[PDB]
DNA sequence: TATGGATCCATA
DNA sequence: TATGGATCCATA
């Protein structure tokens, strides 16, 4: 998978291991490919024709190899029931969270909100969210969160006084297109 | 429909006209009825049994009649902008925003961020978000807006340093339940068909 | 029953 | 055509 850019929203104090985990995250994103077993991410360029669920898999596997916990239950407050984060690297006391978008754009707003809640409540040191470029997004499930559509709100997450916190958005994209490769399955395929 | 609770999240400096705005908003919410044409909102207490689409209708209508502008753009300077606000009133050469939420619960996070963006850029003086109680939510299409699921997030929203700002959440609810009223029809969005 | 999705519908 | 909305899903 290509990384087009990374927008660093918050980067206060010293996290460490930081570059070590940002190097891990990037190496992990780089392993993601299509079809399975290919050496790059080749997508079938059908408008809205590719599901988004399994795209992350190879990235989450590579992180596990590097000692991240996957689908890791978290409960930031007490008055919340727990929910899963895609991967987490425990760097002592607090959590470094990675997320790879599989929800509506509106649900991206909540993920960053929950990350910032984690940071403010002292349970999360850093958070990273991976979003499709608009170009990649055009071939994905209608209205999946995507980098361009969230971009107008970035100022919002720049307004916090957080000692020792890292918040970044990563923009990803397919390496190339090919009308002859398989569609990434959707949950609606064959009745479902 | 009735107003169950008003929860103020941000209150800084001076924003004139809040009690008047809050009254007009209550009056708007009061107009919302079921069955359509009724003088209250009676709901069928079937779990996830009721669609949401028509519920906003009378509220947004009452607001337009009282001078609210509907789908008012967020006039931030950048070319990359959020889309429109449900309704905006001018009070004193100042824009006041109203966001109605029967969307997915996640949609409320965008609505808040949109009104905060307007306030940061000093183009909006304040806003209110209206969304259902948990109690009503139990009878609506799954995973729509509900005040309870927003609560853990109030602490995060309270941290924005904005001079001259007002943001509040109005929790709304049906008037009663009747196991014999019509169900509110559902559309075919998302995973309804398959 | 609770949460974070995945997905398709409407539309100036 | 882009943005806001609505509807069940899978698994905790
Ligand atoms: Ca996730
Ligand atoms: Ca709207
Ligand atoms: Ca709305």
């Amino acid at each position: 998978m290509k990384i087009k850019r990374i927008e660093v929203l918050i980067n206060n104090g010293s996290v460490p291991g930081i570059p070590m985990i940002l190097n891990e995250i990037q190496d992990a994103i780089k392993t993601v490919s299509w079809p399975e077993g290919n050496n790059s991410f080749v997508i079938n360029p059908v408008r809205k024709g590719n599901g988004v669920k399994p795209i992350k898999n190879s990235c989450m596997r590579h992180l596990h190899q590097k000692g991240w916990a996957l689908e890791h239950p978290v409960r930031i407050k007490a008055e919340m029931r727990p929910g899963p984060l895609d991967a987490v690297k425990m760097i002592g006391g607090k959590a470094f969270a990675l997320e790879w978008e599989t929800g509506n754009i509106s649900s991206s707003h909540r993920a960053i909100n929950k990350m910032v809640m984690g940071m403010l409540e002292r349970v999360i040191i850093g958070g990273v969210l991976i979003l499709p470029s608009r170009d990649m997004y055009n071939y994905l499930t209608d209205r999946v969160g995507n980098f361009r559509e969230l971009e107008p709100y970035f100022s919002v997450w720049r307004q916090f006084n957080l000692k020792d916190a890292y918040l970044a958005i990563v923009e990803i994209e397919h390496d190339s297109v090919d009308a002859q490769v398989s569609l990434i399955p959707k949950g609606t395929d064959g009745r479902a």
